[PDB]
């Protein structure tokens, strides 16, 4: 009985799978080797689907608990993990020998990289990306995803918060390569240029940024204007790293 | 014949040596256990010097190319280095046997760490910070201190950024707070709780919070109020990095 993984169906995508949360996690145990099955669950259900199985909320606010996927069960061990970060510890420390993707000695600095990288990347894709992704979710995911995400922009509609050809949306694209062209900085901050910031093995950071990379590319959409001026971004380290990781960008078909 | 390490004289200790930026590298030298003579520079002269040197400016704006302390001439090299982290790795692959900062596998999260720390840590101290240190800087360098610094808010005084017992001195001591609340998290976040970044190492990681730490601790004073409140933080987390490091908290006298 193999692990149960968390996700959110949209229709981006044949396979189903567009979340750059849940991408992290995917690419975590696809990476790892570790089985699993993946349970599709639409996003108002997430809540109701976490108290069912004890996964604890990712966050507390204002408003009480408020709970995210990525979420794995373990039956293996009975043990239900949120948040990406926390399950990629739990995968390394409960599957040793599987490859390590958050060596020890790096642990607090891939703590300080989350924060950097959820300054630089997350909060500049959202103008551009969560429109988006509405647009490709199911309906009662829609519905509650537009409701929530709109009220969170003070009441600002989807259609105005990036609209095609407007100068809204080219300062969020000059504000999202601004971000990723640190990233570039920080990987080649010693003169050697890397696709991976260990250097030669792969670590949790890669995954951070090709889940949330592949995010764009699935939801944008493969052939579209916007990605693939995105792939030519600081001589193509994006693209590279979704090569290097292609032959982890699969949904088993659970 | 030593290392010259270029440095701005302040008023708070008969050190004389106050600023976050350049106790990181002095930090650095002391920990790597490098010779080195401090050169004592006003800020209104930190570009001449720094042209007369050869040293480069850690960023260009359209206004021209902008010049800060720390630097350091190497003659055993002819070699000058500018930026705190820039001089931590050419101290590392210059003086291969000595103690390293920044472990090659490291590297990138280190650059990532740095943006963290200055998103979470620096922007917060500045508005009590600032006007602490304009308050202790010799008078030339004070008219160059205050003009730049009110002008680059916009004219508000120094007085009137975060004024004793005012709201908002207080809002920024919470966020201040808040901040090196999100370290002590990452120094945390595998549920072993660190003092070192990697552990039983000391690297470039523990080196940059000391030296902003030990700024807030010379600046305002170590009986200050707010200072002796500072060192209660997070278990007292930040006054113990500063026991760690005092051997090395020393302006090596000449």
């Amino acid at each position: 009985n193999v692990i149960q993984f968390y996700d959110i169906p949209g229709n981006a995508t044949p396979d189903k799978a567009w979340s750059p949360n849940t991408w992290k996690t995917r690419y975590t145990l696809n990476f790892k080797g570790i089985p699993y099955k993946t349970i599709w669950v639409e996003y108002p259900d997430i809540a109701s689907v976490c108290k069912e199985i004890g996964a604890e909320p990712t966050s507390i606010r204002p408003d009480g608990p408020y709970y995210t996927l990525p979420v794995i069960h373990d039956p293996s061990t009975g043990k239900t993990i949120s948040d990406s970060a926390a399950i990629a510890r739990y995968l390394d420390k409960t599957y040793p020998d599987t490859p390590v993707v958050i060596p020890p000695e790096t642990d607090a600095l891939h703590a300080a990289f989350n924060f950097a990288f959820s300054e630089a990347i997350v909060r500049a894709l959202a103008p551009i990306m969560l429109p988006a992704t509405n647009a490709q979710l199911n309906p009662r995911s829609e519905e509650f995803f537009r409701r929530t995400r709109e009220e969170s922009a003070g009441g600002v509609k989807l259609e105005d918060w990036a609209p095609p050809g407007s100068e809204k949306r080219a300062k969020a694209w000059e504000k999202i390569r601004a971000g990723f062209g640190q990233i570039a900085k920080w990987l080649s901050a010693d003169g050697n240029d890397k696709l991976l910031f260990l250097g030669d093995k792969v670590s949790y950071a890669d995954i951070t940024i090709v889940g949330w990379v592949i995010w764009v590319k699935r939801v944008l959409g493969p052939d579209s204007a916007e990605w693939k001026d995105f792939e030519t971004w600081d001589d193509g380290k994006w693209a590279k790293q979704l090569a290097l990781f292609e032959k982890y960008e699969v949904v088993p078909d659970a």
